[PDB]
Parts: C-alpha cells; sequence; structure tokens
C-alpha cells in the first residue's frame, strides 16, 4: 500500500550508509616504509638549482630504486617553498610512508651527507654516483630539458631560479590531471595545458622538459600513491583562500581546476545531462530506481568532505559506488543526450558492458526529436506558441 | 520526485564553494626575490626628471636584468607621489618579491649610492654605466620620446616636471588595459585613449614616448606579475573615494575605469545579453544548467571581493571557472544575440572549440525574427498591439 | 575639612598616571642598524660546534665591530634551538635593530658565504679571517675555555654537542643577573650559580669558559641593549608554561628565577620590610606620603605588565619612579629593619644622599627594642602574656 | 590605612603568578638526540634473560657512550612489560630525546641486528663486542650480581625470569629516591629499602647486584634527565588507580611512596611543623611575611598538577621558588621545633647561609619551654587546668 514504496526509499537510503559510522581501531595499521627526502637547507639559488638538477636525474635514472624516486619527486614538488622541510612535514597525511627529511647543506656533484665521514656515508656517495652515471648513460646523451643548454646552465640570480623552478613545477603538475584516468591517452591535453601557460607568459619556455622525461615521471606518478596523496593535499590547502598566493601557488591552484572531479565523468555527466535539463522522458518506470540511487550518491558526495573531488586520485573505495554500473539505465540515457548536445562529449570511451542501446537511442531522440521542452516560465509568454515552433524548426 | 531537481541544485551550489573555507598555513610560502627600487629622496624637479629619464633608459635597455626592469617600473609608477618610498611600502601586497627601497639622494649621470665609496659600490656604478650605454646604443639613436628634444631637456620648474611625469605615467597606464588579454592586438585602443587624453588637455603631448619603447614596456608588464599586482593595488586604493584626488590620481582612476573587468568579456557578455534582455527562447530545457552555473558564478563573484574585476590581471585561479566552457550553450546564445544587437561586439575573437553553431543561430534568430517581446508593462498600454506590430515592422 | 586629605589622595593618584594613556605615533621611529646573524642551517653536530667556536672567537676578538659582536651573541644564544632562525625571528621585539638572518650552509675555517663567489664575498672572508687571527693573537694563546683541550676538540656525537652547547648557554646566562646592576662586583654570585649547576650535574664542567672571556662577554652584554632585550624576551616566553621544557629551557628558566626583579632591591625591600611586618612605628605622620606613593607604585607595577620584573634590564623610564628618592623616609626605615632582621641584607650598598639616619635608627630600634608585637590572632591566646614576655626576653 | 596591607596581599599574590599564563610557541624547541633502545620482540624467557644480562653489561661498561647507556637503562626499566616497545612509546614525554625502538628478534652473544647483513650492520656487531669485552675486563672479573652463579645462569622457565627481572627492577628503582638529592649519602636508606622487600619476600635475594654496579647505575641516573623523566612518568601512571596491578607494578608503586616529595623537605617541614601545630609564637611581625609567602606557595603547588611531588626529579624551574631562602625566618623557626619534636629530623643538613639562630632558638624554646598549647576544645574539659599542669610537668 502507501507504506510500501516509502519503506523502500528509507531502506535504500539506510542501506547506502549502512556501516560507515564510528571510529576504527589502530590494529589495522599499515607497515611503513622509510622515504629519504633531500630538501635544500639554505636559500642559495646555486644549491637549489643544483638540487633540482639532481632530482631530475634520479627520476630519469633507470637504476634508481622506487623509494629514491619518491624522494626526488618530493624534493621537486616542495622546491618552490622557502622551507621545503616545513612544507613536507606540515602537509603529509600518508600512513603508508614515513618521511625522514634530510637537509642537504652544501653541494658536491651529487650531495655531501657531511655526517661522520667514512662511517656509513661513503657507500651513499657511491650509490648516488651510480645513480647519476646510469641516468646520464641511459638516455642517448639527451638532457631532461628539450634544450641542451638548459641542463648545463649556471644559475646564480634568484629571479632566474624562481622562473626556472616554476616551469619544472608546472610541467610536473600538468601530469596529475590524467595520470591515473588515462595516462596513455595523454600528451594532447598536457600539451594544451603547457601551451596555455606559455601564452600567458607564466612559464619561461626555455626550461621545457622533453617528452621522454615526462613519460618517465608520469609512469612514476601513476604507480605511487604516496606522491599523489602529497600533491592532492597541496591542492586542497592551496584551494582554501584567505592568504596571499605566490606565482608558484597560483599556477598550482589554476592547474587544480582541471584536476578536480577527474575520473568521475560518468557520474557527473549523469548529473548534468541525464538528471538536470529536465526532459519529459524521465519518469518511465526504468529511471525511478536510478534517480533514487543518484539522490543517495549526492548525499554521499557531500558527506565525504573536501576530498570528494579527488576520489580517483586517492583511490578511495567509495569511488566504486559512484561509478556507472549501479545505475546503468539512467547513465546510458545521460550519455545519449550528452553526445548530441556537447560536441566535446563523444571522445569519451563509454564502451562498457551495460550500454543498453535502447535507452541510449531514447536519449538521442530526447535531445532533438522529443520536443522543444519549455519549462516553468516566470515571465508569462502567452504568444510563445509560435516561438516554440520557430525554436523547434531550427 | 519533487525532492529531485532541488537536491541537485543545492548539490551544485555546495560543489561550487566546496573547499574554499578556512585559513591556509605559512608552510606554502613562496621564495622571495630581492628587488632594488630607486626612489627620489627630495622634491627637487631636476633630480626627479633625471631619475625618470634613468628609469626610462633602464626599461628600454636590452642588457638590463629583469629585477632591474621591475625596479625601474616601480620607480616610474611612484614618481608622481611626493613620498614614493611610503607609497610603495604602504601599497605592496606581493608575496613573490621583497622591495628594498633606496633613497637616491643626489644625482650623477647615473645614481650615486653615496655609501662607503669604494666598498661594494664601484661595481654597481660600472653596472649602471653599462646599462645606460647599452640602452643608448641599442636603439638607432632614437630617444624614448617621440620628440628628440624631450630627452635632452633641462627641467627646473616644478610645473613642467609635474606635466612631464603625468604624461609618462598616463602613457604607461594605458598599457595595463590590454597588456595580458591581447597585447599583440593593442596600439589601437591605446592610441584612442592617448588621443582622448590629449583632446582633454590632461596630458601635454610634447612628452610622448615612441611606440618601440611602449612595446618594450608592454612586454615587460606582460612578463612580470609583481608590477601588475602593484598597479592593481594602486587602482583599488584610488577607486576608494573620500579624499581629494590629484591630477595623477584622477588620470589613474579614469584609466582604471577602462581597466576594470578586462579579460572577462565572455562572462559579462553572457550575463548582459543572454541572461538579461529576457527572450522567450531562454527557458528551453537546455539552458537550465547554464543558468544555475551562471547564478553560482554571480554569488562567487560577489564573494571574491574588491579584486573581482581585476582577476585576469592578477591571474587568479578562480578566473578559469568564470571562463566560458562550463556553460558553452548559454554563452553561444549570448554571443549570437550580442553580435546581432551590439555593432561593436563582433570584433571579439570567439573561435573556441565549443561554439555550438546551432545555438548561435538560435540566438541570431531570437534577436530579430523572434518577436517584438513586450515585457511586464507597469503602464497599461491597452491599444499597443498596433504599436508592437509597427515596432516589429522596423 | 573632611573633603581635604582625600582630594589630595585622588590628586596624587591621578598625577601618577597623568599622561600614560593613548597610543603613540610612528613619527618617533628610531633609526635602525643592520645586524648580521650567522645561524646554522643544518643539524649536523660538527657544523654547530664549529659555529659556536667561531662565535666565541668573534666575541673574544678585540678588533670585532659591535654589530659583529651582537651577531655572534645572537648566534650563541639561539644555538640550542633546532631552528635558530625561526627562534630569532619569532622572539625579536627590538625597534633599534633589524636582523638579517644568514643560514651558514657549510663551514670552512671561518664561514663560506657561498653566494656569487668573487662578488662581494672575498672581502667578507678576509674580514672574518682577520677577526679570527686577532682573536687568537690577542690573548696569550689562551683558549676561551678553561681547558685547552676543550677548544681544539672534535665533536661528531649529537649528545656531546648538546652538552657543550648547554654549558656555554648556561655560563652566558649567568651574567645577565648582575650585568647592569653591578657588573664589577660580579664573579661571586656567578661562581655560586655555576657551582650550583655543576653540583646538579646539569652542566658538564669540561666546557668551562675562562674568566677573561666571561668579563669580555659581560662588558658586551652591559654595553648593548638589543642582546638584553632578546634574552628578556626569551625569559618571558620560557616563563609562560604549558608546553614541555627541554634541558636548555629548564636551565634558562632556573636562571631567570634569579634574574627577576633585579636592580630594584630598594623598592621590594621597602615593601617587604617597611610595609609588611606591621610595626607600631609605621603610622607616625611622617610615613603617610610614602605609604601613598608606595600604593601608587604597586598599582603602576601591576599596570606595567609581564615586563615589570625586568625593568632595569630593558632600562624602562618607568623604573626611575620606582627607585628610592621619592620615598626616602619609609625606604630608610625599611632598610634599617632589614639590616637588623636579614643577615644577608647589609651587603647592599645604600650610601645614598637621602639616608636620613634618624629614621634608620628608628627602624633599627623598631626591629628589636620596640615590642613583641602580637598581631591579630585567629586562635585565642588568652594566657599568652607570659609567652610574649619570654619571646621578648630572647 | 585599611586599604594598605590588603593591596600588598593582592600584590604579592599577583606577583607570584605574574607571567605564568598563556601558551608558548614552538620556536623554543630543543635539539633532539637519537636514542637506540633494544627491546625484546618476543616473550621467550631465554631471550629476555639474555637481553637484561646485556643491558647490565652496557651500563657497567666504561667504554659505553652515554646514549648507549640510556638505551640500556630504558631496556631494563621496560623489561617487565609484555610489550616493552608499546610501554616506552606510550609513556615518553621527553622533548630532549627521540626514541627509536629496536625489536631484538633473536639472540647471539650480543644482539643480531638481522637487517641487510654486511650493509652498515657489521660495525655495530664489532662495537657491541667491544662494549661487552670492556665491560667484563673493567671489573676485576666481578659479575654485576653479588653472586657469581647468578650471572652465568641459564633461564628457561617463565616463573624464574619474572622473579629475576623484578629483583633487577626493584634494585634499580630503589636508587631514584636519593639519586639527585644526596647520591653520595645513599646506600643506607637504599639498603634499608632492599632489606624491607627481602623480608616481605617480594624479591628473590639471589639476583642481588653488587654495590659497585649500583654506584655506576646511580651515577648514570643522576647525570641523565631523560631516564628520570621516563621513570617519573611511569610513577604517575602507576599511581593512577583503577586497573589491576601486577607484582612488578605493585613494587614500583610501593617504591614511589618514598620517591614522592623528595628534595623538598625544607618546604614541607615548614608546612608540617612551623605552620601547623599552632604555637602562640607565630604572629610576631617577623613571620607574617613568610606566612603570606607560604600561602602563595600552596596555591602554586596545587596549580602545578600531578608533577608537583616530583619537582626535584624533573628539575623544574618552579622548585627554586619553593626552596627556603625566600622565607628563611619561618623555616628557621620550623626547623627549630622540628629537631626537638621529631628525633629523625636532625640528620638533615641545614647548614645554610640564612640560619638565623635567634629564630632557631625561639623554635627550640617553642616546643618545650613555651607552653603546653591547649587548642580549641570541642569537648568541654572544665577540670583540665591541672591536666595541663601534669602534661606540662612531663
Amino acid at each position: 500500500m502507501s507504506d510500501i514504496f516509502d519503506e523502500a526509499a528509507s531502506f535504500r537510503s539506510y542501506q547506502s550508509k549502512l556501516g560507515r559510522d564510528g571510529r576504527a581501531s589502530a590494529a589495522t595499521a599499515t607497515l611503513t616504509t622509510k622515504i629519504r627526502i633531500f630538501v635544500p637547507a639554505t636559500n642559495s639559488p646555486e644549491l637549489r638549482w643544483e638540487l633540482t638538477l639532481f632530482a631530475l636525474d634520479v627520476i630519469r635514472s633507470p637504476s634508481a630504486a622506487e623509494s629514491m624516486k619518491i624522494g626526488a619527486a618530493f624534493t621537486l614538488i616542495s622546491m618552490y617553498s622557502e622551507r621545503p622541510g616545513a612544507l613536507i612535514r606540515s602537509l603529509l597525511n600518508d600512513p603508508d610512508i614515513e618521511a625522514v627529511i634530510i637537509d642537504v647543506g652544501s653541494m658536491l656533484n651529487g650531495i655531501p651527507v657531511m655526517e661522520r665521514r667514512g662511517d656509513k656515508a661513503q657507500e651513499e656517495m657511491e650509490g648516488l654516483m651510480r645513480i647519476l652515471k646510469t641516468a646520464r648513460e641511459s638516455s642517448k646523451g639527451k638532457t631532461p630539458f628539450v634544450d641542451s643548454r638548459a641542463y648545463g646552465l649556471r644559475i646564480t640570480d634568484m629571479s632566474t631560479l624562481v622562473s626556472a623552478v616554476i616551469t619544472i613545477e608546472a610541467q610536473i603538475w600538468i601530469l596529475i590531471a590524467k595520470a591515473v584516468t588515462a595516462p596513455d591517452t595523454a600528451e594532447e591535453s598536457e600539451t594544451r595545458r603547457w601551451a596555455k601557460y606559455v601564452q600567458q607568459k607564466r612559464v619561461n619556455p626555455f626550461f621545457a622538459l622533453t617528452q621522454q622525461w615526462l613519460t618517465e615521471m608520469r609512469n612514476l606518478l601513476s604507480q605511487s600513491l604516496s606522491v599523489r596523496k602529497f600533491m592532492v593535499e597541496i591542492l586542497m590547502e592551496v584551494k582554501k583562500g584567505g592568504s596571499a598566493k605566490g606565482r608558484a601557488v597560483e599556477i598550482i591552484s589554476d592547474i587544480g581546476n582541471y584536476v578536480e572531479e577527474t575520473g568521475m565523468a560518468g557520474f557527473f555527466a549523469t548529473i548534468r545531462f541525464g538528471l538536470e535539463t529536465r526532459y519529459p522522458a524521465l519518469a518511465l518506470n526504468e529511471f525511478q530506481s536510478d534517480l533514487n540511487t543518484i539522490k543517495g550518491l549526492m548525499l554521499l558526495y557531500r558527506e565525504i568532505g573536501p576530498r570528494a573531488p579527488y576520489m580517483v586520485l586517492l583511490e578511495e573505495s567509495i569511488q566504486t559506488k559512484f561509478a556507472p554500473g549501479g545505475y546503468p539505465l539512467l547513465w546510458s540515457f545521460a550519455m545519449g543526450v550528452a553526445t548530441t548536445i556537447d560536441r566535446s562529449m563523444g571522445a569519451l570511451n563509454i564502451n562498457r558492458g551495460y550500454l543498453e542501446p535502447m535507452y541510449f537511442r531514447l536519449g538521442q531522440k530526447s535531445a532533438r526529436h522529443h520536443a522543444g521542452g519549455i519549462d516553468q516560465n516566470m515571465a508569462n509568454k502567452l504568444g510563445l506558441n509560435s516561438d516554440q515552433v520557430a525554436e523547434l524548426a531550427a
């Protein structure tokens, strides 16, 4: 009777947030791996420039261990800050790893540890020399930068270093947008992002890394979750307004605009196209279940918190509930109207196992062949009967 | 049901202001670069005239470092004030740079540091001499001013110095309007502004800088963000009324009238044309999402603060959300109606990848062929059917 | 009549806090002197030990400029902290000076500037070498430490560095107690404090500086006010409880226990002895003005704030109002009763020009020959006449 | 007038808690030293017994570094717990040190690190072998235990290990009572404490360490504050009732009864004897100041918190304010009645510089020659006039 179809509505609402309450224990604590991070101790551009040159080689090195590669990645990302050690320690929320910050101090060809020389320090120098030699020999004499003069370049002015660093930072931060969603299909939007900043003159194109190095970094960025967690944490903190933003921060925040809501196009297309833009083909006894599920997802997205846009980047388990497959019918209808309306929408890969072409066809007919679709009019257009016809004539 | 399409609206409203709350930390602190600014210590007209000539030469110089160019620009912008050091120190909000104000004191051909002569001073003296020599040799003997007599001109009267400084400041401040939006397509609106100010006799046309120097300064202004931030801060402070305004301040505010809302013609054109000028073609079930996004953008713009008009100049990350691309349909409709209505609108470059020519055609038709479009009439026009027919006859 | 003698009291109360209200302007801004501070960039024990040895040499140097000596003192005082630059920048309230923090980086025999070598660095290196040579040649080959082996000592263990640094900091901090009150009459209380800390095993006696270096450092500390202000700020910050205190902080607070209320023995002795310890000779119609002045001074001391005990160290102008001379009669009475009562009091130098020997004699008599002086008894001692007689018998 | 002597009472009360408010900053952060702690990973008695044998030798070793000695001390104290690593990490509040817990795993003659053998592990084995060889050679073949059979004893039963460990724990925990107050004058109460537990059969006397080893441990315990802080933290946590107490915990809590209020006998004797046991010789114009100061100290002691009894052990700077010297007169009177009443009181060393024998003599007369001292009688003893005489006759 009347109680039925309302008990279920509460039942489905209760089922979604079934056991996601309370606080977990410390027994389920992941084993931690030591990660050695080489941060610049001083503000001298000559040491900082030599440091970021070293961090570039470690990432490009094929003989480098993964833990060393994460250290180079953490060294690069925090290079812009005046106190990289403080930034890493105050913006790290990775239970998987423990970070041991190492102040570099001075600069040899590699890094001088300068701590009880001879005692457990000599082998580290030999290891780093092997890292540098293998990195340079691995490539065909090709420097990480697209310009061979940008590698063996002497930097002493603070102004040049800041411009040089930001270009390295910006090019790395470009990859996060499509590092885990479709890393192979990248280099098109990434080039478009780089071209945009070049025209804005925010980045000096002289310090442009080659695509060989970018592929190596992107492979590192996809494999490792700790680096992704650190960069997502930076994005959220930078997103919070209130303080003055520097040139490095403004670029990061601008890049974070493209990063948000990545990897969840199937869910958001359903919200924007299938659900909104109210079409008379919604209530058809095959979307009422999906509409109920979608309503629960909106509450779940609001309940998650500030990490909701970057769910795919952090690989949250909540993401699977958001993916199409739990509401294949409405999503199929949503992609039907999406391809017809949005020209860009159509390069999306939607060859899933629950396409349901009949509902896809209905969405295609909904955009054009269904009706003009005049919604509630606050302004009273009594003579708009022909106005719809002219609009419908197209 | 009824809850749907309102839950979704609240969801989009919450998603717009998702994580832009709270206060950030000091860990994300940009590295600062020292910027040396040469300000006049006294009010003697000859010293100030020599100082602004030196600043012009340094800006024109090709061998000048970028920091020196920024120092020269800051010296120029604050020349009108009787206390340039106080003006710079009390109107600087640039975390990227730290300004070390230097009182010039006396004046040689260059500038006498007058601080422990021989100790760390002769090198700076020879550097400034090299700067001046390279600046003079670089051009084909052409002075920065369009009149060769305006360069080697002796100034001893305060009024003449004030007039020349006002002209130089005005000619500098014309460039900010189209320095980052379309610097290449400039020199038309800039020439129009210069002609307008000449016809108003606010600027003496004798001190007119050549177009080569103007191009060099526009390139410098586009490259650097600190100068843009300082000039935007000056514009914001001058805009606040309450006190007496001098000739320099009046000219600066008149220029800032044109400066405001630059680089956001898409959003404001969308508002003014698509949103206002209520057309029966608005409520069409394909514009509701765009209207909701536009409303959220309106609240965001109100929330941003006094820096909202100058977001493109400061390169705020919030600007990307304002750009068309999140509402291409309504934007295309508004561009169509604007191009049909506003004759000047049509020189705008709108060859984007989301043009949607169908909606552009729909807007073009809605502008003219749609109907007369009589809105709510407070005055009762009983017999205005024939008036509407005659108006539609055109 | 009745109103008079109360109008006078209100008049004196208003006169005490006559013009000490409102906020001052920025026009009265002292000229600032640049002070170069060499702080350790890293946590390596060898670098910190070499840095503190260099600071000791610079302080002992006779050819050192005063600014260099202040920089060395600031380097020494902040050596215990893991981030000396942050400690100095966040605990500096000196309008007289501006501090330019310099991260040392690596360390040669002196300090490597490591910033554009050859450009304005070689002269500083030669100056530092001259400073070291003059410091070493000035004494008769006598190292700053009382043990010649403590100077040319290699430090690589963190614990040894911490112990040596704590000892040096403690020996420095002993001097502040009697640096400006009576620097010449020192070396007795200072030696007592050093012996106390040695017997407590808080300080390793191996790193004990010679008395020549201690005299030089005490002279430097008395001459300079910025160092005193910095150390008083450190004392005030450490005094505020709430957080865990390290060995250095505990030693500093224990020394500040002796530091407090220094140089104001006259006022506090007057309070404790003349005002408290109620004697029948107090209300005698020659002490009412002094009592009113003392009450006003107590109100002023409560009004001053947390800087009240260290008024002599900061050389506050309000201190002169606290000194005896505005209440010579009650002060003399209190010093008489103190010299008769307190055995230790009597080594104080009170050969002032307002001794008033009659009141000193009156206080001496009031201490012993006056009466037993039984005050208000909560317990009813009805048979205490014989007890009072026996007590007066002595 | 009446306001005077009440303004001072508030003034002295306000002066005590002058600047002890608010929260300190993190700038004053002590440099941390790494401390390596060898904890047993498993519960096997054979490994635990071999571990505590190793920790005994390290403490006895003369060639051992201080940091190693602290690690042995931390290893011993936490040996009773089933999870020594959890106990140390959850009961450590030492900002001076950082503890790196090392699970021992298996057991060779020394300790097998078992982590990448050959890589930075071989030298550690050689160092430990040097530690063991020097420790055994330093003594004249004397084992740490008073019984030579207790050293080379095989332990496989859990029951024997628990009894053996507790004896080692109890003997170490005896020293804390008089480790910093008067370490030289120890071995009398310490032997008395040990004899008491032997008669109670809580400790098996077979595992009794020689006095040569106890002196070495006590010297370590006095020098190092980190060990004292850890053991004080254990005392407070064990003091908090609510849970079941094991044999190890019960001994520690029983020992903590003697540890409490150590090193503050001068203050507490004044409270118990001078202030309490109300004598008609209190109000004499020479104790009113001391009574006021004593009252302020009681509030300060209550304000400190649970760490108030162990102020001397933690070497809190607040302790100096509690020491006699700020109230020498009443303390001298208090010790006067203390020596006459308490036979044990009189072995205390009170040869200070502020003895004031006249007030000491008055205290001596106060106990016996002053009066019987009949206080307020709730029971009405009308015929007690002769009862006092018989009591006074003695």
